[PDB]
C-alpha cells in the first residue's frame, strides 16, 4: 500500500530522531570494520544494514512494500544479535531501538 509504505516512513523518522539518540547511535551508519578493529566481521555479516542505508532506500523508492522495509530494519537487528557476544552493552541497545520500531510496525494499519 502507499498508505502502508507512508507508516514505514514515519516509524524510520521515529528510529531516526534526537529522543532515542542514546541508543540509537551505533545503528546511524554502517558498521565500519576497520575503524573497530573487526576483522571477521564481514565474515560473519554476508548482508549489512543500517539506518541510513534505510532511509537512502526509502528516498529513492526501493521499497516496493512494507514487509520489504521490515525486512531491513530487522535485518539490522538480527545481524547486531548474531555477530556480538549477548552481553555487550550494543544488544541492549538494539533491543531498546527494535521495541521503538516493532511496536509501530505492530500499528500499521
Ligand atoms: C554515528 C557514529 O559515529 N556511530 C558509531 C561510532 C562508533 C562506533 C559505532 C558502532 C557501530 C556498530 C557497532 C558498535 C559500534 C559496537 N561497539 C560498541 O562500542 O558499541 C557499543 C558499546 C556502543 C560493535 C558492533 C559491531 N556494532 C553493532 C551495531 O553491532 C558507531
Amino acid at each position: 500500500l502507499s498508505e502502508q509504505l507512508k507508516h514505514c516512513n514515519g516509524i524510520l523518522k521515529e528510529l531516526l530522531s534526537k529522543k532515542h539518540a542514546a541508543y540509537a547511535w551505533p545503528f546511524y551508519k554502517p558498521v565500519d570494520a576497520s575503524a573497530l578493529g573487526l576483522h571477521d566481521y564481514h565474515d560473519i555479516i554476508k548482508h549489512p544494514m543500517d539506518l541510513s542505508t534505510v532511509k537512502r532506500k526509502m528516498e529513492n523508492r526501493d521499497y516496493r512494500d512494507a514487509q520489504e522495509f521490515a525486512a531491513d530494519v530487522r535485518l539490522m537487528f538480527s545481524n547486531c544479535y548474531k555477530y556480538n557476544p549477548p552481553d555487550h552493552d550494543v544488544v541492549a541497545m538494539a533491543r531498546k531501538l527494535q521495541d521503538v520500531f516493532e511496536f509501530r510496525y505492530a500499528k500499521m494499519p
